[PDB]
């Protein structure tokens, strides 16, 4: 027996009051890929980027997410469809606020990261899902201490070894951060949030 | 970044006010009207807010949790995990839950306050009978028709907050009196200019 309310305040308004020589601007950026492959890395320094150009952000990543909001959550297949759906139901109020919400987490299924995806659209809010791509061996090499612990059996189920990395097919981004720079990975993502019209 | 670094950016004019308003009551006591009227003085004077609303948040990130008391405090202790995350943002955050149990609106208080950010506990406090005679959405009624079970105030509990930062007697009052009063706490607080 629950009935939505609506707010008073449309997003134009908002785009007015959040951002300086306004326009509404709110979206998110999925980044998604294996651990260590350089999701926060590049989510932090978009963020600063954004942040010094006026554009409020926020960053959500899955670490610390996963310290909070889904602390009560693990690493079964059922439990990442959780983890992630929470994250994207997040991240749209974010969009719907006015702000460029940016997402850090691996997000290993396709189906989860779409599902992302349909949360925004439906919503009439921009998604960019960015594969973040670097090679496992690349990723395992830059590891501290979870790598080590799952190869000797006591971390089950980890993405890259024991679980699967679905890889998004035709993504807007592919980040390849074994050849490239954290600034150039970061001119990149800026260079489509020019066209996609959300930064000037 | 820092939030300093975000009060600069943020803000229509500078300064970082990031924080929640944490609206508690009876269904009917006023949480929704008072939150969206107080969103709408927020955004018309240059800050940026958000409100989270229990009827609302119900159709997204808790779409899965009923009224239990296990599945109330989940619901509550999710956004205040989301809440703190908007405060830190540096927008002003607006809920609007029953929120029925003391423990987990002390534990919502926890979560923000160990992260430094405001926590303004807000009881909208119209009685049981007041809050039955409006019925604005039939669920009262369906209650005592015995077609709703443990209804909050019917056949669960409400815990009254013991130290809000304020209370708005909404019988007494009428919408404005009642936005007004929230804007002058926040002014005290250096939230609002
Ligand atoms: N272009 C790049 N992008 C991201 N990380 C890089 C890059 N080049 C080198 N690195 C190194 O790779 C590591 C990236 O790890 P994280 O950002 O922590 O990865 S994450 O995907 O699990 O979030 C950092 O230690 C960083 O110094
Ligand atoms: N079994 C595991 N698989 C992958 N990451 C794990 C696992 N156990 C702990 N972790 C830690 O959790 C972080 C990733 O969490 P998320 O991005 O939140 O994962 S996701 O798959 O559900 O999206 C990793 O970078 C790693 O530090
Ligand atoms: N001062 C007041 N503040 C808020 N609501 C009031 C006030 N006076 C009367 N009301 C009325 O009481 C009803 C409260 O219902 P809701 O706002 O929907 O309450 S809620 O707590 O369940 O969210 C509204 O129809 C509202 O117009
Ligand atoms: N058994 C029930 N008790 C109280 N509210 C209910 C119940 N069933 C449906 N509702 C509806 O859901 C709303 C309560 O949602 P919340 O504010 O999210 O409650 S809370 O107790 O878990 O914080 C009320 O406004 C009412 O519309
Ligand atoms: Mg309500």
């Amino acid at each position: 027996n629950v009935t939505y309310q609506a707010h008073h305040v449309s997003r134009n308004k908002r785009g007015q009051v959040v951002g300086t020589r306004g326009g509404f601007r709110g979206c998110t950026i999925w980044l998604t890929g294996l651990s260590g492959a350089g999701k926060t890395t590049v989510s932090m320094a978009l963020e600063e980027y954004l942040v010094c150009h006026g554009i409020p952000c926020y960053t959500l990543d899955g670490d610390n997410i996963r310290q909070g909001l889904n602390k009560n959550l693990g690493f079964s297949p059922e439990d990442r469809e959780e983890n992630v759906r929470r994250i994207a139901e997040v991240a749209k109020l974010f969009a719907d606020a006015g702000l460029v919400c940016i997402t850090s987490f691996i997000s290993p299924y396709t189906q989860d990261r779409n599902n992302a995806r349909q949360i925004h659209e439906g919503a009439s809010l921009p998604f960019f899902e960015v594969f973040v791509d670097a090679p496992l061996h690349v990723c395992e090499q830059r590891d501290k201490g979870l790598y080590k612990k799952a190869r000797a059996g006591e971390i089950k189920g980890f993405t890259g070894i024991d679980s699967e990395y679905e890889k998004p097919e035709a993504p807007e981004l592919v980040l390849k951060t074994d050849s490239c720079d954290v600034n150039d990975c970061v001119q990149q993502v800026v260079e489509l949030l020019n066209e996609r019209d959300i930064l000037p």
